[PDB]
């Protein structure tokens, strides 16, 4: 399998609702309105972004700069353990 | 490629399900209820608009009434921007 | 570009659910139980009305009747504003 | 073009599926089960009426009946104007 | 007119979907599980049933037992009224 | 003309297409598969059967063994009447 | 020309394939099997009546027995306009 | 008349292009090719089968077991009704 | 003028090949095989049989039942309007 | 070049075999069985009916009755542009 | 120049091979069979006919029924041109 | 090139299958069940219409009540150009 | 009359064209091509074999061969039955 | 009329969709894709399993099996009812 | 009208969410999880377990135990009474 | 070896059968119908219309006109080039 | 009659349009393409193969592997009925 | 071989039936109703309008414009090539 | 009689029309073409060879070769079988 | 025998019928009608050539012609071969 | 039947709706897009990566790796009995 | 196998329903109502515009952009590496 | 027997009739309306081609050149096997 | 018979509509439009590759390009097996 859709899966694995609804607020300038609505976890988010090149294997700058907004510091460890 | 249907694709693209309901019933006396039934999305209604000769580049009085009428004023200024251009 | 259809529109804009509701039970005898489950806001109740000619451009004592039940006694301004010009 | 079949075609352009469907039902006694397989809009069910000889220019009761039946008056009150 | 199927037509618009659930569970023993599967209203049931010859104008008594089973004793009445008349 | 035929059209005439799949599965036994891709109707296969002597004006049998398989008992009727009278 | 033949063709100018195959299953009994199959309009069935003696300027029952029994109340409207005046 | 030429006709008038080129090839064995070629119709083939004494108003076994064969049961009856004339 | 012949003529020119080819099968037993090869129309079928005394002016029972084979129930009426004037 | 045949030769070559078999049966009761089986064409039943004056430079009512009975009005402003 | 045998020519130029046929079958009880079979144009036969004293320049009742019956009514135009003229 | 059947051409290439059922059924009283028994597309109705004598380059009433009932306003443009 | 003459004048009456034609082919062997081209009926070839002594009225098998091979087996009974009424 | 097919079709009447296509996905390795593409219902595929020799009146092993899988002990009720029978 | 599907409607219609979702929980070991996805009344349940054979007329073991391990001691009342008529 | 003569064989080589059908037919009042009984190609109504003195090396018109008749377009510049 | 060619028509009349299509193709290399277009049912084929000896009382190895790959058991069942008498 | 043909025969293999449908639609002024029955592919029509002197290897105005009112681009170009050679 | 003709005669009973059309192709190097206008069956053509002595009751090898070219491989068996049993 | 009957032998034996009417209307010119009447094969026209002196051992244009016009190229190379 | 079948089968009757679409997500770099729409249930999946090439009676190692990823312990069992 | 056509399936394989409406709607001006009617996936408007010669190896502006305008920036770079490539 | 014989008869056994007639359409120039009427399969044209001395033993550049446009290149081989044999 | 034909029918009996609508778009540049217009099976296309010599027992490259873009690696397994067992 592609380490990369694992470490996505096992973020997304680790987020409430008001989490998602906090991201869904921030990415407002990126992602369409008609396509938000059809969001109903952090995979779908996923998707769009990476069909968007917004998301690649080798650039993950807007997932740590989300990460940190939502100060959750636990996931980025995962993060930087998978890009060492 | 013609800037007309770039517009009315980027306006289309930002609505919910919600407001198409409303400019579905805004839009009641115009439309027969048999094809009214087959909308999906925006794109259906402006095709049905410019074959009955409501829209034109020229005429987009009825567009700008109808957002007005949503009190979607962000789509305005990209109509502005449009037709200023 | 029809008023009467702009005027149900912003009446309909500024009910809740419970009145919603206050409203399905009142008019309990003039439409179907099967037709009254679809109902989810107050345009589709307004639509059904206006298909049964129970409203009209002329004839708004059901709706005068349905708002004084509801104590709803700011968008009777509204009606008589519209009626007046 | 014939008055009739302008007015037979207005009524046939306001209806949805469900009233297709609730008109097949009522038109259970004079139609057969093969033919009312075939209908997809009104104009197919005004057609073969037409053929039975149960519509006419100056004998519209089963219209009537069946317009009451659906409770839409507004249809009604077409049919009265072109009767005028 | 036929006024048989005025009254099950009638009988038919005064039904929600739960009720429907529950006479497609009352009626597994008549039916096959196959065209069980396309009914949506009752209209569908009602034409089943009157093709098995197990409703007729004379013969009501089946209705009857559903409607009771159903609990709705309004219909009852006009189940009578249709009969007595 | 051939009351017979009569009989055979009317009941021809209230068959939908599953029902005819169905008939043709059942009289698999009887005719060649050549002969079955081409039946289109249910005249087609009556008048095969009437070649081969299966169904004549005397002997009912097959037709009425079809009938009580397809659960119409409405056509039952007609058969009876017509064999009565 | 004869009033006859241009009736009998402007009936057979009215009639559709289904329809042409429901009048040559009711008359098998009349004609063979082998002249039936090179009928494809109603003027080649209408010209081997005429030749049998089964259709005569005065003597029209089967032509009415066979357009009651495709239900076309239509054509017998223009039947009796004929032989009336 | 000759009441087995009239069977004959009957016989020959209710059978279709499928069923004669049926016959055709069921009676392969017995006619040449030459001669096959100019059959279009049930009489063309019945004159050649009584030239070539196959079928006679008594011996019918042939025509029995064509139309068996054929599956028309409902001329075999004719047959019948012809045979009890005697 | 004959009307006999004139009968004859006015039948002959009613019909197509085919009742031709069935009438030339029905006469099997009555003309050979050699004079019957030369038939190409009616009038010739008639010519043979009036020569062989099968059909007369005042016998036409052979003729009848030729034309009630063929199921032509509007000649026979010409006939009888001719057996009838006479 | 006789005008009167050019005329029928036009007309002729303007039609399809639907309508010559139509015509072949509105003429069922004027021309025989045995000559009709020998009619592929529209020339051959004008000759015929040439021969027995049914149609002739001066009465061309058999064949504007024939052509309104097809429905073909088209041909009539030819017949009626050759009378004139 | 006879205008008869003109008019004559000019019927007999205007004939094809069944409308002889039909004529030959048509004067059967006139005309010996030996004497028909030599026949191959109208001028033989219409030869015979005035041999016989059946055809004359005013006797020509006889070739009207014939050319009706052929339903060629215009060559009765010619004959009745012919016989207004003189 | 004719200008008139590019007309027809450029209308009839912009109709659906459910115009042309409506168009079929306006035309009823016109038109035998025979004949539209074999329409499949808007050509063979112009066609037909063109030999009956309802549609030529200087008589075009019809097509205009057709397309006005049909509720193309585009297509009435075009006729307009053409006409002027 | 003579018998044998009668029943050759009854076998050829009854053949065709075609027949002749396959006659005068198996027939190659025993007449020359010059007398083969005037034949145009079956008499002619008959007549021909009577005078080599080929027919006789006790020696009948080339016929018979000839017959058979022809397939024609209805001719044959012909044959048994003039054979056995002398 | 054949007890084997009445059951068949007794059988196919009591099926659901979800349940055609668990029975299309199970029965993958005896029929082709290009087949199994036009099976609506359970009489199509019952049709080609009987062509190719896997359901015979005796041999319903295979039915028992896949009936065992959908978890569907009713119908094999019926299937025992229908064996013990004969 | 089977008198035990009527018992089962009469024992379902006595239920709240909470106990049909301890009946799901119970009947873990006998329905797959994607069926158990699909039950929103008791009546889905029963039809599964009569398909499974697992519930019928003359064996209601099985109900008994489900019914005692709720502790409704009122609905076994019912099923006695059922079972003992 | 006549030019005439080879450019009336050339002709007569590119006809088919329906042409010479149509030729018969416009031939009709110029031939008598028991010498046309006999025509099977264009080479014996070439020589009956030259018995007649109707076609010769200087008066070519029926020609012309019976070229133009049947449509045939390429051929009248054959006849026009042997005339210059 | 020659059980041959009975055994023939018996197999060639339980053939469908496709199953002659795949006959056709895989007999692409021993009839010509001109011969092959006139192919219009079973017995035409079997007819061809006759006539190149392909095809004999006692030699069916062809026919066999066709009905293999075209597995129809039934009819190897047949072909081994008359072989075996 | 002559370049024109090759190239009608190209530009005629790259058509499907409603196109040439439209084309028949298009010329209807040109060529009779009886004619425009017979067509079957572009072949016969081309060869109706070479004869009729509207196709030369000189003169290619109406094939263009078909083509272009056929939306067809991409055969211009070949018309073009050729054109350009010569 | 001789059996050389008799095998010819059931050889050429078997035959078609475009089987004979290709015969008459294969042998265009032999027999002129004014000759082969008059060929309407293989006799005619058998009886050319054996003129022109290309065809012996000992040398049969273009008829073989010709039936090869045919492929009626059921032709060669009688072929063999005559030449073996004499 | 003279070579040049033995040519004319071999020439007139690979003619059929429709080509000796073709050479009968060639040579409509030389030969009057009455004598054009007798002629079955080739070699009653060569023979009738020969008698005029048009057909000479040192003199074969007219057959060349003739044979060129026919479009029979098979047959020049044996008049070739014969004169080489 | 074939145990590898009916072992696919039971695997697949044990899923719900948010494993699938887990499922669905991590087969993102295998299946094309459109293919993925089609997917309704477990039986779609394990058919296309059949005919794939990426399950094989002895090559069950990305359906361990699918189910490790789902934390679904009771399903490796099952697996692990089939193999032993 | 012609590398555009490769790319261009690589590229129709990457598309969901909702995309190609969109497709659809932005090419309104361009195709015709009636020939929209028949477009079910990608390939089929692909071969359109290929026909009106909008798509060309050289020429590929139209799919950029609309690419662009579906905010697909993944199919660019399959594009971008195609050009570079060749 | 003559291998080029053989050689065209192979050919032409492999033709269906679209074939022919795109046969006929691009052979327009070089035979004339009324010969190519008669044209029913290849061998009639092959004639036509030979007698014109348009298709010799050792010329057969013609018949390569209508081959490649039919696209047809199994037959090319064997015209390069005929010619590399002899 | 000929095991490549076999191999083809297998290969073909396992397609559905969408792959060969997706093969049909793939051989675009090899195939004329009106030929493609007639393929509604595999079977078609693989006599047409094999009529243009793009298809042979010995040369199989294309078949594995367009089996290798339709993503079916259960077919080239086969393929892998005839070519290795022979």
């Amino acid at each position: 399998m592609d380490p990369f859709l694992v470490l996505l899966h096992s973020v997304s694995s680790s987020l409430s609702s008001s989490e998602l609804t906090e991201l869904k607020f921030l990415c407002l300038g990126r992602v369409g309105k008609r396509k938000l609505e059809r969001v109903q976890s952090g995979l779908d988010l996923f998707s769009m972004l990476l069909e968007q090149n917004d998301l690649e294997p080798g650039h993950t700058e807007l997932l740590r700069e989300l990460l940190a907004s939502l100060r959750r510091h636990d996931l980025l460890r995962r993060v930087d353990d998978f890009e060492a």
